């Protein structure tokens, strides 16, 4: 075999089971998604209350199941307003135990100039890609157009 079919492997077992978004200051629910947006290929869409744009700091919960060992698991994510990058976040998990479930809470903490840029604007103009490793392998390329209501 080979290393893209290693990807495949961990790919074909791995699901996003649930996610959600806290405002951080108050540990309040912004945002809760059961779909598996880690799905490649496709285009996928999250609805979110605009006021998480106001929040300093989010506290994201990410469940997933992984059949396959992953001896680092780390996302890199890209914002993209109007084919433009305006946000990079590198995130990591570690070592996956083959047949587990995990949540992997994350501190996102928005640069101070996406908090104020207008709802209106930014609605359904907004890509979220994320790029699933195992260390330096590729898993997968997930792409999530965003709507702030
Ligand atoms: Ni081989």
């Amino acid at each position: 075999s080979a290393k893209d079919e290693r990807a495949r492997e961990i790919l074909r077992g791995f699901k996003l089971n649930w996610m959600n978004l806290r405002d951080a200051e108050t540990g309040k629910i912004l945002w809760q998604g059961t779909e598996d947006l880690s799905v490649p290929g496709v285009e996928h869409e999250a609805r979110v209350p605009k006021k998480i744009l106001k929040c300093k700091a989010v506290s994201r919960e990410l469940n997933f199941s992984s059949t396959e060992q992953m001896e680092k698991f780390r996302l890199e994510q890209k914002v993209y307003f109007k084919g433009q990058c305006l946000e990079e976040w590198f995130f990591e998990f570690g070592f996956v135990i083959p047949n587990s479930t995990n949540t992997w809470q994350s501190l996102i903490e928005a640069a101070p100039e996406s908090q104020m840029m207008p709802a209106s604007v930014l609605t359904g103009n907004v890509i979220i890609e994320t790029k699933f490793f195992d260390d330096d392998l590729l898993v997968s390329t997930s792409r999530v157009r965003l709507f702030y209501v």
